[PDB]
């Protein structure tokens, strides 16, 4: 029941913290290991981000750990694209792990190609950080919202739809903030969510390049005292 | 330079027509043999109905290629699941080859239930021809847009992006053509496009249970004399 800029501040007071890689800088420069390291790190973080999302912590547990199992890879993923938008190239995995293509190189230059493409179609665009907090939120309360497996289920279901256009409702208060014209301002909308069907691609592709969080980890993370 | 209603209506004139399954009707009832017959067919209609969408055929034959290539198993993939909207638990392969979820049993049923999913969550909106045939348009033009390999590549993606802003507006003129207020054009686009990542997603988990044109059939099929 918040305002669109109500919405939009504690989005921006969730963001987790940027992490960094636990390579020891005065040794030769593993590539793999670090990247799970990190991806292992953040995961926590992560879940302390989505009990922040506002109308997350009132779907049940298990609706929760299906929504984070659905959407952590892309989570990741939009969040790195964010972090390496001002780095054309490369990739920012960390603030002390700054990669390029080549360093990329069975089945992983693909896929980092694909990252920094959507990193500079951010960059062309000129996303902004709350209009990036905004699309983060719909990944989690959208890429596992047609997986479900009652009356409870319906429930969550129309709950998660009323929160996701609330979503829609601020994107649309920041661009016309901004001063975008109608026009506009839907063209942009379509244009960020028509990224997010990328954004799935390419966790779909990872998924695959990487064969992950049990259920039941995430559940021991989320099902908190 | 079309209007609203006129890409509306070409867009349903271009719509391909609806195959019918090639088994014998009077012998006993060879299910993948029959999807792949009717998929096979179904291409030659899908890349009739490309050349179609205003905007496609101004582009190069390669990036034409290069978007069929992306799209067309989600293109399928949307087309099936518009026919089954009105038939609640089963998927309208073809007139001929309505199946349901125990027709689908190894991998299969998982997403055949992701199909069916879609064609509810299509029914619950109300999804109407009109949008059906924007959102088309949409896959075919967005899928492979991230995904190009020069001065020409990039007029190729202006070009690109100002089609899919015209298809935005045409939604949106739809939506308002029937009495939906701003607040719910906006929601809607939203509701809309998201659900085109579940398709993106209910593709790659096919391209995966399939593990297809070739590049050189599909550019012989679209470089026509
Ligand atoms: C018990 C839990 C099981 N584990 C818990 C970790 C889990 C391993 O998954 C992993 C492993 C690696 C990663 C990184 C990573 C790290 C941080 C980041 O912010 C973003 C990313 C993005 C990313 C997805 C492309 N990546 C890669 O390496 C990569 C690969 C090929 C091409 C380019 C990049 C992400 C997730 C399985
Ligand atoms: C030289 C060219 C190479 N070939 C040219 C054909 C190409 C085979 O790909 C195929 C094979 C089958 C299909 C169908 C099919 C048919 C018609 C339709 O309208 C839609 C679909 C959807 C679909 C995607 C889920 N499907 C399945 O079976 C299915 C599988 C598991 C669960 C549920 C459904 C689609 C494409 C490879």
């Amino acid at each position: 029941s918040l305002t669109a800029d109500q919405m939009v501040s504690a989005l921006l007071d969730a963001e987790p913290p940027i992490l960094y890689s636990e390579y020891d800088p005065t040794r030769p420069f593993s590539m793999m290991g670090l990247l799970t390291n990190l991806a292992d790190r953040e995961l926590v973080h992560m879940i302390n981000w989505a009990k922040r999302v506002p109308g997350f912590v009132d779907l049940t547990l298990h609706d929760q750990v299906h929504l984070l199992e659905s959407a952590w890879l892309e989570i990741l993923m939009i969040g790195l694209v964010w972090r390496s938008m001002e780095h054309p190239g490369k990739l920012l995995f960390a603030p002390n792990l700054l990669l390029d293509r080549n360093q990329g190189k069975e089945g992983m230059v693909e896929i980092f190609d694909m990252l920094l493409a959507t990193s500079s179609r951010f960059r062309m665009m000129n996303l902004q950080g709350e209009e990036f907090v905004c699309l983060k939120s719909i990944i989690l309360l959208n890429s596992g919202v047609y997986t479900f497996l009652t009356l409870k289920s319906l429930e969550e279901k129309d709950h998660i739809h009323r929160v996701l256009d609330k979503i829609t409702d601020t994107l649309i208060h920041l661009m016309a903030k901004a001063g975008l014209t109608l026009q506009q301002q839907h063209q942009r909308l379509a244009q960020l969510l028509l990224i997010l069907s990328h954004i799935r691609h390419m966790s779909n592709k990872g998924m695959e390049h990487l064969y992950v969080p049990s259920y039941d980890l995430l559940l021991e993370m989320l099902d908190a005292h």
